[PDB]
């Protein structure tokens, strides 16, 4: 998560498009969804991040339909944003026990108990908090399963990206289980 605001420029594609759904939460703007291969990916906007500027103009207050209104007038030409990293989410650092466990389970992607004397434990991971990355990598909409291997096939130091479930759950509010499983950008970031 980095600390403070950052400016990052974007360009609409051929199609006018950019790959963001933006959601109203506190009177703030926060990315929704951000879709694969877009300008929103490429210049590196996450899920949870919120939006403080568009073209110097403050998002406060904006309902989710104007600040998608905002986005379709601007020139495509060159769009300026002032972002916060993830504000909602913490990470956590964590190393796999002998048999590659870090010390939790979890349902939905909502972590739902902490193991006895695992990383998890010592690290001080929550419950009743969604896993949005792992390592990075975007997992929200992913199947149960699919996190599970995620897990698996990292090595033994796992950093995951957590958020509190209600907060959680208030941002993918109008969204069904296949936008998410499908469209939200999966991918392992681009160098």
């Amino acid at each position: 998560i980095k600390q403070g605001i950052r400016e990052v420029i974007l360009c609409k594609d051929q199609d006018g498009k950019i790959g963001l759904r933006l959601k109203s939460i506190d009177n703030g703007i926060f990315v929704q969804l951000v879709q694969a291969n877009s300008p929103a990916s490429l210049v590196g906007l996450r899920f949870g991040d919120q939006v403080l500027q568009i073209n110097g103009e403050n998002c406060a207050g904006w309902s989710s339909d104007k600040a998608h209104k905002v986005l379709k007038q601007a020139f495509g030409e060159k769009i300026t944003m002032t972002i916060r990293d993830r504000p909602f989410e913490r990470t956590i650092t964590m190393h796999k026990d002998s048999t590659g466990h870090v010390g939790f389970i979890f349902k939905n992607g909502k972590i739902t108990s902490i193991v006895k004397d695992s990383s998890a434990a010592r690290n001080g991971l929550l419950t009743e908090h969604n896993i949005c990355e792992i390592n990075g990598q975007n997992v929200i909409g992913l199947k149960d399963s699919q996190i599970a291997d995620i897990l698996s096939t990292s090595g033994t130091v796992v950093t995951i990206t957590i958020m509190p479930a209600f907060i959680f759950e208030h941002i993918i509010k109008r969204m069904a289980p296949s936008i998410m499983k499908s469209l939200m950008d999966h991918t392992i970031p681009e160098v």
